[PDB]
């Protein structure tokens, strides 16, 4: 079509499951480029209806430009055209660099603003379903140059039906990064025809997200090494089992440094973090409740 006609790929960035990211120029600017082949058109359809879903545009959430296809002359490839961020992931961005306290806040505070926006309903003639991830994770949130994060990689998410409690492709299998998956994705225990149950599992992801991040807070020079959540428990690309059995079984969580208590800051993140990690879903933090607790965090450091 008329956009993907006048994108030119300058690079490809990343292969995953789902599609292939390319680094693109369109009218000059750069932009992300998700491409999928003919027989992925399933997968690269449903992530167009998640982006274009009315009122789901917010500043932590990835922004799309539009869906595509490119004929070669031998084959298609159907392209999902979004903004690009130079940082790449948040798991990119902690690897390379240690932040401050003021950014690990922007970037704790922002990833919650983004996850409360995915699932608050709206209600009204351009109403807004509430929409749950299903695979939050360090890699899946970008970093953006003002070093506040958006969430993007939306192909998995399942939206609400609010008048009938019902979901929109009536999950009936786990999906997602098995790492971060809740303990009641991994011992199948979750009801998936209740929604507020996938808003809670997100929840317990992003707790994992905010672990990762506090690690590489750097007061006084002192920070940790970049880790994914359960590195000390668990294989490099771990199975559900080896991870029901830490999480489920075990009831193990990511440790949290004693000295995490020794400032204000990383103090509210480990308790947030605590109040993320419940086995009981019900009893965890919102992702609205997490927003506030960070604002007044974020107002009183100066940000
Ligand atoms: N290493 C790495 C990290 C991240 C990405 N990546 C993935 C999906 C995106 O949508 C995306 C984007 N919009 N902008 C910049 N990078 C993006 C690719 C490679």
């Amino acid at each position: 079509g008329t956009i993907a006609r006048t994108i030119v790929l300058q690079e490809s960035i990343g292969k995953g499951r789902f599609g292939e990211v390319w680094r693109g120029k369109w009218r000059g600017e750069e932009v992300a480029v998700k491409i999928f082949s003919s027989r992925e058109e399933r997968s690269w359809f449903r992530e167009a209806e998640i982006y274009q879903t009315v009122m789901l545009r917010h500043e932590n959430i990835l922004g799309f430009i539009a869906a595509d296809n490119k004929d070669n002359g031998t084959w298609t490839q159907l392209w999902l055209v979004s903004d690009y961020h130079e940082h790449g992931s948040l798991f990119d961005y902690l690897n390379r660099y240690t932040v401050t306290v003021e950014g690990m806040i922007k970037l704790a505070l922002s990833t919650a603003s983004g996850l409360a926006h995915l699932h608050m309903e709206i209600v009204g003639t351009q109403g807004k379903p509430a929409i749950a991830h299903r695979d939050l994770k360090s890699k899946n949130i970008l970093v953006k140059k003002n070093g506040t994060c958006c969430i993007a990689d939306l192909g998995l998410a399942v939206r609400h039906d609010s008048a009938t409690d019902t979901i929109d492709i009536a999950p009936n299998h786990r999906v997602g990064t098995k790492r971060y998956m809740a303990p009641e994705v991994l011992d199948d225990s979750i009801n998936m025809k209740h929604f507020e149950s996938f808003k809670r599992a997100d929840i317990y992801a992003m707790g994992l997200v905010f672990w990762e991040i506090a690690r590489r807070c750097s007061i006084g020079g002192i920070h940790e090494d970049y880790q994914l959540p359960y590195y000390d428990l668990v294989p490099s690309d771990p199975s559900v089992e080896e991870m029901r059995k830490v999480v489920c079984e075990q009831k193990l969580r990511p440790n949290i440094p004693n000295r995490w208590q020794s400032c204000e800051a990383l103090r509210v993140m480990a308790k947030i973090m605590r109040e993320c990690w419940y086995a009981n879903g019900a009893a965890r933090l919102t992702a609205l409740r997490i927003k506030k607790t960070l604002s007044q965090l974020s107002q009183q450091e100066g940000i």
